[PDB]
């Protein structure tokens, strides 16, 4: 049927677990849409620049610059805390059923993520759902972060696949974009606080989801169409 | 003495100036920080995939996109108001005693944004500095934006310049790591809400100020150390 490539941090996992964490420090949950923004930013500015550092690492100095901007205190347990709830977001409900479904519907199902080789267990174990992939990708072998083309490229490569075989499942823009531009199909999930970026010559995705149940019955539907 | 290249957005003119469309649109003028930074990312991953559109273009379909996001309604109205805000941002009262220093110091002036040029007047003639500076360069030729190394290195080409004797300017910290990379130095101002980057192996910026003034006060020191 293809392979299905799904982001992780997000897409499969919820990143809305984080804002306790933003609600202590800043007074304010919603600082959640300022750093994930700037992390995803950062990130991107290193790839450019021609440098790499794990992606946790940027996580941490992001938030230390977040608060900075906020005149928020910060100390060593907090950012240990980022860590603990960042490694360890839980899946959303509708991930395990609509994985099933992929499955038995004959797809083969793959992540990759901007996040670093974890030593065991790794996020998605902890969350109980690791073992639905018959292989978990990551930014460490491109040592560059989405949307780059070499980390789709190597994906594509590591699994032995061409590009129309491959769809990037993600709940952001920048990543299907990524993917799309490579040549493979993208399937946007729409998590809370995010939708497409309609913009003019920027592809948009070949499929859309609600949540994740509704793009598996759009890609499980387009098998027979 | 060496050329300075200044950013222009935030850096030189008030990007707080756009507060009121925020706290209108969104009943909440902290969305800015949210908005301006989905802004950059996007910028960067259409540059990393090979896409372009003009900076206001982007910025359009970011705030359509964050509006969205926020399940908040959208005009035509609301999308010209931004135009116009983005063009006409008025200059921090520090900006033309701190370039009249640094002209008077010896400095060579120069700016360069991912704006798109636009007609006369421009956003800096509006707000009454464009004059200190010789040269108004933008990232639109190059169809990439910063950091890409593009940016910086055809800035170099057209002011006939060598990296050792450019400095850029900016409250971004993600601009003067794209220059430095280019063997530029960088200078950071520390505008509301922007502060260091500190991460391994990313380079701090050469000269830092907390207002343009302090800037300016590093800048010329550098000169007879």
């Amino acid at each position: 049927s293809g392979i299905l490539v799904f982001d992780v941090n997000e897409t499969l996992l919820d990143l809305t677990s984080l804002s306790p964490l933003f609600e202590r420090v800043f007074g304010d949950a919603k600082v959640l849409r300022e750093w994930f923004p700037e992390l995803i930013l950062y990130s991107q500015t290193l790839t450019l620049t021609g440098l790499y550092r794990p992606f946790g690492e940027i996580a941490a100095a992001v938030f230390e610059m977040v608060a900075a901007n906020h005149q928020a205190k910060v100390t060593p347990d907090d950012i240990a805390e980022l860590k603990t709830r960042l490694t360890s977001m839980p899946a959303y409900p509708d991930v395990a059923p609509a994985l099933t479904r992929l499955q038995d519907a004959g797809f083969r199902l793959v992540t990759l993520t901007n996040s670093a080789p974890s030593p065991a267990p790794s996020p998605l174990e902890k969350a109980g759902i690791a073992s639905f992939f018959e292989a978990h990708l990551t930014v460490h072998s491109s040592q560059r972060f989405k949307p780059h083309p070499s980390v789709y490229d190597s994906t594509a490569e590591t699994l032995g696949a061409k590009p129309e075989e491959l769809c990037m499942i993600a709940c952001h823009i920048w990543d299907t974009i990524g993917a799309q531009a490579r040549g493979w199909r993208g399937g946007f999930v729409a998590r809370p606080h995010n939708t497409p970026l309609t913009l003019a010559e920027v592809p948009q995705p070949d499929f859309i989801g609600r949540d994740m149940g509704e793009l598996a019955d759009q890609l499980i539907a387009s098998l027979t169409a």
